């Protein structure tokens, strides 16, 4: 489905599949290829599935259970997400574990640094859980 990269905010990286073990879900400079592209599938009411386009798995987090400083990982099966405007600025958006607080977020203050750690984290202010959903 509508193939999209998704760079974070504040760090300016893209969200990315590690292409070492495929399980790891990080930041890093974005050059475009499959384990930097994720297919966002509708489900309804704004819910999502976001499938990496390299390996099929899909973003999730580790252990399915939502919580300050739970890693971002690919699954095998599908993992729900919102994905709506951020309230402040309304360009950019905020991918969250429906009907909770847990927004996807770049670890160690939205550090730009390749393999910055991505996470869920309690919503805040902070442009590290801002991302730029967009074709590629």
């Amino acid at each position: 489905p509508g193939r999209y990269r998704v760079i974070n905010v504040k760090g300016g990286t893209a969200l990315d599949l590690d292409i070492n073990n495929n399980s790891t879900v990080h930041g890093w400079a974005f050059h475009g290829g499959d384990n930097q592209l994720w297919d966002f599938e509708h489900i309804g009411d704004n819910i999502w599935t976001i499938c990496n386009a390299n390996t099929g798995g899909y973003l999730a987090i580790v252990n399915g259970i939502a919580g300050d400083g739970v890693k971002a990982v690919s699954w095998a099966d599908p993992f729900e997400w919102a994905v709506w405007p951020d309230e402040n600025d309304g360009s950019v958006w905020r991918i969250g574990v429906p009907d909770t607080a847990f927004h996807l977020d770049l670890s160690d203050h939205g550090n730009s640094a390749d393999g910055t750690a991505v996470q869920v984290w309690n919503a805040s202010d902070g442009r590290n859980q801002c991302w730029v959903v967009e074709e590629a």
